RNA sequence: AAUUUCUACUAAGUGUAGAUCGCAUCCAG
DNA sequence: CTGGATGCGTAAAGGACG
DNA sequence: CGTCCTTTATT
């Protein structure tokens, strides 16, 4: 009994491996003198060109066949598409629908004679030579007579367009999905608003736009969507909404215009038309430190057209008062917290001034209908802003004060600027080694940047009520210009953050246009690549051209060495291969086949389906299994042993045999000498397979990829692993000189960056490079493996998880989740919650040999967040920093597999669609997107490198608890052993009770904090325990709908950490509180006391004293030592917890701090749907929703606790 | 600071530890 | 540019060409 | 013929 070893063999998929593949002997020599690899980097060069040149006809064809194509169903589809009422039944009538409009398309396409012709020789040979009428291009597709078979690929990728299904790379699935979605939606919007478009307005663009063909309302007929299938009819179509511009040049409205007005004019808000999207094939970076100068100085000098509009909107708003206040608006968002403080100090007075207005009961029903109508408003006028300032401040003159200040600060940093827009400026060094330059590049970047960003405020999105045109004229001329910063501010750093090698490369084919697709032996001669073996080296052997069979003719040497040449022999697909050769020209002449089997496969009864006879499929599979035994090529090529044909559920069953059966790996040797002439002579050419565990002086734990590699060829690999065809090999040529390297010379000591490596400096004999792998041109070779090809334990891993779960009687949760103090604490957890392990990941430990070397990441962040204060806040720093974080967390990963192994435990993740991350956290939402997206991965095929490969948990018997990564959007509710989980009340929540604050304690004003007061049920002294007992019942409060226990007895037990920051004790605090103003806290219960009082200075003393009560997390920034959590209510036991108590504890029972409780509260989440999952049948575990909601969540924690 | 590649390294001396699905194509803001 | 999605990860039939 | 490039078959 074990769940993860259920979950061996469950599904295939592919990896790729890379190597360096190395020259050997004249390898290199040979291949110079015959300038094999300048005709390579070329041919990839001109074959780029040559796609784009087929492109071109493609584009022409789709048009051709758009064009002519008549839809049938269509007002019967949109008009079934818009019943808002569908019956189950009506809803696949849809479908139908749908399907065959799509498949109308397709039909139109692969219909034609020019159809086949489009993915084959032809295309190349004959079609494109004479569609094209230039004699450069004619000459480059010429080029590639006799090298088709190199453009499969390619083919491929443009048939995926012609097809019906309903896939993004698809034209009928971008105009039925996409494209008549749209059009639908636009005809309801159009009959809403057909009337307001003034008659005359619409025969303008009748005869402006659409030349007088077609009336604008034909556009908003559904029998009339053939017409925008096209991308020309599309482009009309958009021009209508979006307005065009004539050969003249004389501006005409669009409809979308015309609403525009119409709404914003009379303060209402009708809907907008949505453009189509374009049709699919219908129409970068800077290379060098001169290239990016020569942009900076042309786009941001004195005298270019972005500085020509600073100083135009220089010039506007310090005009701002002569503008109606009332037509200027600010759009609705970030801008409004940001112009808030500039001219309050202060982010939420502009939230309250309208809060005045709206503002006391707060169900969260109105609450929300509050908080959304809220985000419904687009934009505030400068005048509805005055309308909350306070009297006495001018909102329109702090302004023009802020605005002319940032264009104060691009002034005065263009004159620190002054000498990099010189004409005679020429640059010293590399930017990347030039930090002064491209820090001067940057700050003027920035503050242009932040003044842009700044100023965009000023839109209100408008669709809005008469405007300041006399503003907004000159305002939108000038800020068109001033937004083409953006691009050249990414294009300019992403250059600087780049590396300084390059990883460009191209493809090698050894002028073979299928080269190196297979490894089949029999392929061998014609694809001219083949492995050998020699002791631990593996060789990749190419035959040149002129020498293909040169290797087949070689024979065993008993005496000398010998090659271990790979025989492979693989049986591709038997669905596609077993057809193909016996229902072949070649083979149904030599075998006739009666008109039963070839009834029964032009039928298809021998597929599943309502066709399906089995016993006509019985009579395919001894058909089959027959000629398999007359052609020797795969029946003595495969010792073939299937099962009794009776047996067989359906051809799948059969197939599924052969395909199990039909590879097979092993070795012939081979006269080393005779191979080694071979290539001394130049007819062959052989490279080692290698990475850095093949050398000579690796010792210790080789990459996983290695054992993939190795275990290819390993004779107890029986097909867990398959070396699969259609490896590439590639040149990547080296991008730095040797003499520019930076060197650790030898014989001098070198000195060691880990604080926690007792070693603190190296000396070697021989010099060390950095980036050397880049100083000389290197040819990488990729092979593609195929992971449990045939695997045997077929069931959806989700509900075979949820099963064993069920049954599973002390089921381990491995909570994970990210701090402020912690980049990530792991708790684990056991079926009853009990914590049995929480630590931190800040630090990772390396283990090698018995020796353990721990590298703390949390250091090394801080370190470069240092760094990244010195020097601003330069653009490299930010991407080491990113890098840093994408490497630390693929140590992480092997931590959390180690715990999942240890514990057989499920994973309890944060769910990063719902939550709303704090930024304190150090690892940002998009690292952590990556984290997850890796975890899904390495769980995939989860392989313990150190284990051994035949075992479970090995190489080769990997564990699959997860299934195939498809988008962050579904890393939700579970995939396998990983379930995502809403971070919501996992922090600040009472571990020992479940309790939480679910008080609003900010002070307002002097009757709410009476109503307040008055809400709890008793308030009191407590003699016997010197502490303020405030009992409550959550009923009498706002917003409290959650909590399940509803009874609480708070108290003022213990410190607290105000926030720079003061502690504070709270009894003493409270009593000096009522001290300062007379009150008898002594007196029973207080409440008519404090209400007496009649002073706001009381009120907001205690309201605050209120909220250090219910702060549960307690911490001091920079002070890691410093937090707690303290809860100020009592467990059964009537003690309080204070996290302190185990954070001293070596083996905690309870959460050890803040982010021990977060990951804690994250497992139990997952313990509470292992819950549900006991709840319900087997049957049904499918069925079992995991969200947990916020109500429920709160009654799991306050009452498991007991 | 060496790498199929990436991060962290120097990990006892040309390397250590973990990770590592390539290639092509299309579509989105 | 970076996530979304597509597809290939093949031996053997078949043909052009000298 | 041979040899090299192209095309084929799809649960
Ligand atoms: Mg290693």
């Amino acid at each position: 009994m074990s769940k993860l070893e259920k979950f061996t063999n469950c599904y295939s998929l592919s990896k790729t491996l890379r190597f360096k593949a190395i020259p050997v002997g004249k390898t290199q020599e040979n291949i110079d003198n015959k300038r094999l690899l300048v005709e390579d980097e070329k041919r990839a060069e001109d074959y780029k060109g040559v796609k784009k040149l087929l492109d071109r006809y493609y584009l022409s064809f789709i048009n051709d066949v758009l064009h002519s194509i008549k839809l049938k169903n269509l007002n019967n589809y949109i008009s079934l598409f818009r019943k808002k009422t569908r019956t189950e039944k009506e809803n696949k009538e849809l479908e139908n629908l749908e399907i065959n409009l799509r498949k109308e398309i397709a039909k139109a396409f692969k219909g034609n004679e020019g159809y086949k012709s489009l993915f084959k020789k032809d295309i190349i040979e004959t079609i494109l030579p004479e569609f094209l009428d230039d004699k450069d291009e004619i000459a480059l597709v010429n080029s590639f007579n006799g090298f088709t078979t190199a453009f499969t690929g390619f083919f491929d990728n443009r048939e995926n367009m012609f097809s019906e299904e309903a896939k993004s790379t698809s034209i009928a699935f971008r105009c039925i999905n996409e494209n008549l979605t749209r059009y639908i939606s636009n005809m309801d919007i159009f009959e809403k608003v057909d009337a307001i478009f003034d008659k005359h307005e619409v025969q303008e663009i009748k005869e402006k736009i659409l030349n007088s063909d077609y009336d604008v309302e034909d556009f908003f007929e559904g029998e009339f969507f053939n017409f925008v299938l096209t991308q020309e009819g599309i482009d009309v179509y958009n021009a209508i909404i979006g307005g065009f511009v004539t050969e003249s040049g004389e501006k005409i409205k669009g409809l979308n215009e015309y609403i525009n007005l119409y709404n914003q004019k009379t303060k209402q808000k009708l809907p907008k038309f949505k453009p189509l999207y374009k049709q699919v094939l219908s129409d970068e970076g800077y290379t060098s430190d001169e290239e990016v100068l020569e942009v900076f100085r042309n786009t941001l000098n004195k005298n270019s057209e972005i500085f020509s509009s600073i100083k135009k909107l220089e010039k506007l708003f310090k005009n701002f008062d002569e503008y109606s206040s009332a037509g200027i608006f600010v759009k609705n968002g970030p801008a409004i917290s940001t112009i808030s403080k500039d001219i309050f100090g202060e982010w939420n007075v502009i939230r309250d001034k309208w809060n005045a207005e709206y503002d006391a009961v707060v169900t969260e029903k109105y609450e929300d209908d509050r908080r959304k109508s809220f985000k419904k408003i687009g934009s505030f006028s400068l005048e509805q802003l005055q309308e909350y300032a306070d009297a006495d401040l001018s909102v329109v003159e702090k302004l023009k004060e802020i605005i002319i200040q940032k264009v104060d600060e691009i002034y005065k940093v263009y004159g620190s600027s002054e000498k990099l827009f010189d004409a005679d400026f020429v640059l010293e060094k590399s930017l990347k080694k030039n930090d002064a330059v491209v820090a001067i590049m940057k700050d003027l970047l920035d503050s242009v940047k932040s003044f842009e960003n700044y100023i965009k405020a000023f839109f209100g999105e408008g669709k809005e009520t008469n405007r300041d045109e006399s503003f907004y004229g000159d305002f939108v001329l000038a800020y068109d210009i001033l937004l083409k910063v953006d691009h050249i501010y990414d294009a300019i750093r992403n250059y600087v953050t780049q590396k300084p090698y390059s990883k460009d490369k191209f493809k090698l084919y050894f002028q073979n246009p299928q080269f190196m697709g297979g490894w089949d032996k029999d392929k061998e001669t014609d694809y001219r690549a083949t492995i050998l073996r020699y002791g631990s080296k593996y060789y990749l052997a190419i035959m040149d051209k002129k020498y293909a069979k040169c290797l087949q003719k070689i024979d065993k040497d008993d005496v000398n060495g010998n090659y271990e040449k790979i025989n492979y022999k693989l049986l591709p697909g038997p669905n596609k291969m077993l057809p193909k050769v016996f229902f072949s020209k070649k083979w149904m002449a030599y075998y006739n086949p009666s008109e039963d089997i070839q009834k029964i496969y032009k039928n298809g009864t021998f597929k599943k389906g309502d066709m399906f006879n089995l016993n006509d499929c019985h009579k395919l599979i001894d058909f089959f299994k027959d000629s398999i035994s007359r052609y020797p090529k795969w029946s003595n090529a495969y010792d073939f042993n299937f099962s009794e044909t009776e047996k067989y559920k359906d051809i799948a069953g059969f197939y599924r045999e052969v395909e199990e059966q039909g590879y097979k790996v092993s070795f012939e040797s081979a006269s080393k000498k005779e191979v080694d002439k071979l290539v001394e002579e130049g007819k062959l050419y052989m490279f080692q397979i290698y990475n850095k565990d093949f050398s000579d002086k690796s010792h210790g734990t080789p990459n996983l990829h290695t054992m993939y590699f190795k275990l290819l060829f390993d004779e107890n690999n029986h097909g867990q692993i398959r070396l699969s065809g259609g490896a590439e090999l590639f040149m990547r040529r080296a991008s730095l000189k040797k003499e520019e390297l930076v060197v650790h010379p030898a014989n001098s000591p070198i000195a060691n960056k880990n604080p926690d490596n007792p070693k603190k400096t190296t000396t070697l004999s021989y010099d060390v490079y950095k980036d050397k792998r880049f100083s000389e041109d290197q040819y990488e070779l990729h092979i593609p493996i195929a992971i449990n090809k045939c695997p045997k334990n077929i069931f959806k891993i989700n509900t075979e998880v949820r099963v064993l779960l069920k049954h599973d009687d002390n089921p381990y949760v491995i909570g994970i989740d990210r701090g402020e103090r912690n980049l990530l604490y792991i708790v684990v957890v056991d079926g009853k919650g009990n914590i049995v392990e929480q630590y931190s990941l800040n630090e990772i430990i390396n283990n090698f040999n018995g020796i353990r070397i721990k590298t703390d990441y949390h250091s090394l962040l801080d370190k470069k967040e240092k760094e990244r204060f010195e020097a601003r806040q330069n653009w490299t720093s930010i991407e080491n920093i990113k890098e840093l974080k994408a490497g630390y967390i693929s140590q992480v990963v092997h931590k959390i597999c180690e715990l999942v192994e240890k514990y057989d435990a499920v994973i309890a993740l944060e769910d990063l669609n719902s939550g709303f991350k704090n930024s304190r956290v150090k690892v940002e939402k998009q690292v952590y997107q990556k984290f997850e997206k890796m975890l899904i991965d390495k769980l995939n095929y989860m392989v313990d490198k150190k284990s051994n490969p035949c075992a479970t948990g090995g190489a080769l018997k990997g564990y699959q608890i997860t299934n195939k990564f498809e988008s962050f959007k579904s890393m939700s509710t579970q995939n396998g052993f990983i379930f995502y989980i809403p971070a919501w009340l996992t922090s600040k929540i009472d571990p020992s009770t479940g309790f939480v604050n679910l008080l609003k304690t900010k002070y307002t004003s002097i009757a709410d904090s009476k109503k307040f007061i008055s809400s709890f049920d008793r308030i009191m002294y407590v003699p016997e325990e010197d502490l303020f007992e405030f009992a409550l019942d959550y009923k009498n409060f706002s917003r409290t709908d959650a909590d399940y226990i509803k009874k609480w007895k708070l108290y003022s037990y213990g410190n607290r950490i105000r926030i720079d920051w003061e502690e504070v004790c709270l009894t003493s605090a409270y009593k000096e509180l009522f001290n300062k103003y007379g009150i008898n806290y002594q007196q029973g219960d207080i409440r008519a006391l404090l209400c007496e009082q009649s002073d706001k200075a009381f009120y907001s003393s205690f309201m605050a004293l209120m909220s250090l009560m219910l702060q549960m997390r307690n911490s001091i920034t920079g002070r890691t030592d410093v937090d707690f959590l303290i809860s100020p209510v009592k467990n059964s036991d009537g003690i309080f917890y204070d996290s302190r108590n185990y954070e001293a504890q070596e083996n905690a029972i309870l959460p050890k701090n803040a982010d021990a409780n977060g990951a804690y509260n994250i497992a139990r989440k997952v313990l509470w749907a292992i819950g549900q999952f006991k709840k319900a049948e087997d049957e049904k575990l499918d069925k079992v929703k995991i969200a947990i909601s916020n109500k429920e969540w709160l009654e799991y924690a306050q009452t498991s606790v007991k």
